[PDB]
């Protein structure tokens, strides 16, 4: 699932990582606060490698 609470998350992490492994974007959401992202840093190094332009 790629909406977890602040709560959720914490409590599950060793759950979080192995699906994110797998791989999910998880969104880490708390009360009153922005909104997060936890992917795989393979895949956002590629996320953002792609950003290239224009060579």
């Amino acid at each position: 699932m790629q909406s977890i609470n602040f709560r959720t998350a914490r409590g599950n992490l060793s759950e979080v990582l192995n699906n994110v492994e797998a791989g999910e974007e998880v969104e880490i959401t708390r009360r009153g606060r922005e909104p997060a992202v936890i992917v795989s840093k393979a895949t956002f190094e590629a996320y953002k490698k792609a950003a290239l332009d224009a060579e």
